[PDB]
């Protein structure tokens, strides 16, 4: 979503999106820091070709050709500099010019020490609370943008840890055809689709740069959670980590963890849908939790094993078509987990990725909500220790990835909704440790 200076009733107009950064001769004469080498405003590269038919309404939603139906200007920042103002760098580069390498290193939760555990937990919490600095959120339609009287544009500030919930949502979210019209739901611009892995991708990146300026630790890194060990139980579910199950109710969080206290967003379904609103920055109840609860579905009941991990990283293609949630010997539809770790489709089978989600029997499991259980960060970074793996043995081989006729918000050249600057599936399809400044500390099953 989009940068303070850009939620102007002045930028939203011009359609231009290239805020300054060090005004020296007053406001407009340092946009996207020009004055320095960093960058210029451009215009705005966005996908045209054609998406699958399941989607039939173009012309309705804000999200496609991402960000077309908001900016037609965006800075573009030169060499690695980076960001919506071309003030900082890209990832992997610090430094006033850029030039400064670093690697950070994402390590399993349960190796961290005492006090690693616990500056993590806490960063988080502070991320929960804390307003972001750049974005706020838009909390209606591009329609009804600039408010009642047209002039109060219609946004919020939102706290960094929320941001990263709404995001999430955002991509998810139902098409709103009209108050008294039924909303359209078969449409996901971050899931079944080859965005999966790459949307994904960024969002833990943006994330964990977040966190990063948050603590003013550089090097500040997102653990993962190995979740494919077999197990009955949540083994990060401890007072240490990411919360123990509460006596008191078998489906909350232990109150001696800070996250009984987290207060979810996005939970209105029914509001949005029906008024035709969004995901505003005002939380409600708590986190849902209750590992292996779903008794009703006890395919759900147990982890995926360490096998499922090895299998998967032998489908050699990374996309298969139609390119959906029921693609076979797709590696993304596989460890998406709509097929088995073999790569075979079946509408009843739920592996890896999804089976870690369902596993949560909770908030956790739902897609427009998941984000709020802080599990899904530590659930994300592994899926993308095995993307990063992945992209190591076959040599990053993209040529699967669709250029066209992906489902919507899913074509290789689409700019993932709805991150800023705006930023495609390729940017993200590159190995991690020498294109985006982390790896991952990890060993894999044989
Ligand atoms: C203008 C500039 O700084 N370019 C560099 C590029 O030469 C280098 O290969 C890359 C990897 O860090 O980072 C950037
Ligand atoms: N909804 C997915 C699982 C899932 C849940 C939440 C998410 O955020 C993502 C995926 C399924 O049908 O299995
Ligand atoms: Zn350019
Ligand atoms: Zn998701
Ligand atoms: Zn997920």
């Amino acid at each position: 979503q989009f940068p303070r200076q850009c939620a102007t009733v002045e930028a939203l107009r011009s359609g231009m999106c290239c805020p300054d950064l060090s005004p020296v001769s007053g406001p407009g004469t340092d946009r996207c820091g020009s004055s320095s080498g960093r960058g210029r405003c451009e215009a705005v590269t966005a996908d045209s070709r054609p998406h699958s038919p399941q989607y039939p309404h173009d012309g309705r939603d804000d999200r496609e050709v991402w960000p077309l139906r908001f900016f037609n200007r965006t800075c573009h920042c030169n060499g690695n500099f980076s960001g919506h103002n071309c003030g900082t760098c890209r990832p992997g580069w610090r430094g006033a010019a850029c030039d400064q390498r670093v690697l950070i290193v994402r390590r399993n939760l349960l190796d961290l020490s005492k006090e690693e555990k616990n500056h993590f937990v806490r960063a988080l919490d502070m991320a929960k609370r804390t307003t972001h600095p750049l974005f706020v959120i838009a909390t209606r339609r591009s329609e009804e943008i600039l408010g009642p009287d047209g002039n109060t544009p219609q946004f919020e500030n939102i706290s960094i840890y929320n941001y990263f919930v709404w995001t999430h949502y955002y991509s998810v979210k139902k098409t709103f055809l009209g108050v008294g019209q039924e909303s359209f739901g078969e449409v996901d611009f971050s899931h079944e689709g080859p965005a999966f892995l790459t949307w994904h991708r960024y969002h833990l990146l943006r994330l964990e740069k977040d966190m990063q300026e948050m603590l003013q630790e550089p090097s500040f890194s997102l653990p993962y959670w190995n979740f494919a060990t077999g197990k009955n139980v949540c083994d990060i579910c401890t007072d240490d980590l990411m919360g123990s199950r509460s006596n008191f109710d078998s489906t909350l969080i232990s109150p001696n963890s800070v996250f009984s206290q987290w207060r979810v967003v996005c939970d209105s379904l029914e509001d949005y849908d029906t008024l035709g609103t969004l995901c505003n920055s005002t939380e409600d109840g708590p986190i849902r939790r209750n590992p292996a609860g779903n008794v009703a579905r006890p395919m759900v009941q147990r982890l995926p094993e360490p096998q499922d991990v090895a299998q998967c990283l032998e489908v050699g293609l990374f996309d298969t078509p139609p390119f959906y949630s029921n693609s076979t010997n797709s590696f993304r539809n596989t460890v998406e987990g709509y097929s088995d770790p073999t790569g075979k489709y079946d509408p009843a089978v739920r592996s890896l990725h999804n089976l870690a989600h369902l596993f949560l029997n909770g908030t956790g499991g739902q897609t427009h909500l998941s984000p709020n259980d802080p599990i899904f960060v530590l659930l994300h970074t592994f899926t993308d220790a095995v993307f990063d793996e992945w992209l190591r043995r076959y040599n990053a081989d993209i040529s699967t990835f669709p250029l066209e006729n992906a489902p919507i918000g899913h074509n290789r050249q689409y700019n993932m909704v709805p991150f800023w600057p705006p930023v495609t599936n390729t940017e993200m399809f590159v190995t991690a440790p020498d294109n985006l400044g982390y790896t991952y500390e990890i060993q894999w099953p044989s």
